């Protein structure tokens, strides 16, 4: 499906390359929504800043305003924060770099909250070998650890859900999914026009996050849905 997607900070919507968008993120949503979106997808960049200002009340606004699940990110980093966001009602929690440093903690949070309340997502950049290695972030060095590698390491706690953005790419997609069919992969990043969606249809991707594109009015949800339904 297309997951339509926005970044907040301080209640103000953002585009990412900050550029402001305004403030009225509830009513996106629900055009979003309204279009056909099963799913959503929000980053909390005041939270990742600063967990202790975790957005919330926002947060809890726009989950009740809307009839579709939410995917929420942004500098989770414990238990608690994963606890709070699902206490406000967000259908799953999204775990960036908390799942590369402390892959053991982590798993336990897969025991504790269920595979599906927790999306694991990897940056990977593609070395000078052809390793889709992993790092925390597009501007930290590689961390060691291969996407194959720390797939693996969560499997066994049932890992369903992983959301991969390249920061180094049709091909990447294809052979992840078909090396881990059980896995449902989200990709993220590189949609600048319909064509991109397109050329996503029939790798093994089952979602398609959606950003900028639709901030910028290149298309609409509805008519991305209609390319990637075919």
């Amino acid at each position: 499906m297309i997951i339509p997607a926005l970044d907040l900070i301080g209640g103000t919507v953002v585009r990412v390359v900050q550029r402001d968008y305004g403030n009225d993120p509830l009513p996106r949503l629900q055009d979003y929504a309204a279009q056909g979106a099963g799913v959503l997808h929000l980053v909390d960049l005041t939270g990742a800043k600063d967990p202790a200002k975790r957005q919330i009340p926002l947060i809890k606004t726009l989950v009740a305003g809307v009839n579709v699940p939410v995917q929420v990110g942004g500098g989770v980093r414990t238990e608690e924060d994963v606890a709070a966001l699902l206490k406000a009602g967000v259908a799953r929690v999204v775990i960036g770099s908390t799942a590369v440093k402390s892959p053991d903690v982590v798993k336990g949070w897969f025991e504790r909250f269920g595979a599906q309340a927790l999306v694991l997502a990897l940056d990977v950049r593609i070395d000078e070998h052809g390793t889709k290695q992993v790092a925390v972030s597009g501007w930290q060095e590689n961390s060691g650890v291969s996407l194959e590698q720390l797939v693996e390491t969560y499997l066994p706690v049932g890992l369903k859900h992983v959301l991969c953005t390249d920061i180094s790419n049709v091909s990447l997609y294809e052979e992840v999914c078909a090396r881990y069919p059980q896995i449902a992969f989200q990709s993220s990043g590189g949609i600048g026009d319909i064509d991109d969606i397109a050329a996503l249809r029939g790798t093994g991707v089952r979602g398609v996050i959606v950003g900028r594109a639709l901030l910028e009015g290149k298309f609409t949800v509805k008519e991305a849905i209609q390319c990637w339904q075919n």
